[PDB]
């Protein structure tokens, strides 16, 4: 399906978790678009304001899409692939409790696989991928993407 016609993507956070410092929702989401832009051509900034390509919310229940959220626990965060309007966007459960640690709900593991869906990435089988449609803490320090996420990428980009 879609991908992105262009190399230089811009996101915008829409509004910040209360879980977190302000700084580490930036760092976590700064870190998760470098997993992609390390493998593709893409460049990644963040813009403060305007229109961006990849929108960046977090919200509970319903939400303004057809994607309402349920909760903690079941769906962390859901993405729509490349396109307009909510075309790329992101939205990330606010029932869930986001951290920069293996408490709660890892912010830049979840985001690494919804920024894939923003991307175009579908899921993967392979319960290796960050694709993977189960979420499973692995330490984040030492993260890498799998050889079936580098390929399903690089199947759309480069
Ligand atoms: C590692 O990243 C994620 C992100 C979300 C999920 S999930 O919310 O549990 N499943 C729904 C989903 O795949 N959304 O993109 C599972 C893993
Ligand atoms: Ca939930
Ligand atoms: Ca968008
Ligand atoms: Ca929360
Ligand atoms: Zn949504
Ligand atoms: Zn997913």
């Amino acid at each position: 399906g879609p991908v992105w016609r262009k190399h230089y993507i811009t996101y915008r956070i829409n509004n910040y978790t209360p879980d977190m410092n302000r700084e580490d929702v930036d760092y976590a989401i700064r870190k998760a678009f470098q997993v992609w832009s390390n493998v593709t051509p893409l460049k990644f900034s963040k813009i403060n304001t305007g229109m961006a390509d990849i929108l960046v919310v977090f919200a509970r229940g319903a939400h303004g899409d057809d994607h309402a959220f349920d909760g903690k626990g079941g769906i962390l965060a859901h993405a729509f692939g490349p396109g307009s309007g909510i075309g790329g966007d992101a939205h990330f459960d606010e029932d869930e409790f986001w951290t920069t640690h293996s408490g709660g709900t890892n912010l830049f593991l979840t985001a690494v696989h919804e920024i894939g869906h923003s991307l175009g990435l579908g899921h993967s089988s392979d319960p290796k991928a960050v694709m993977f449609p189960t979420y499973k803490y692995v330490d984040i320090n030492t993260f890498r993407l799998s050889a079936d996420d580098i390929r399903g990428i690089q199947s759309l980009y480069g």
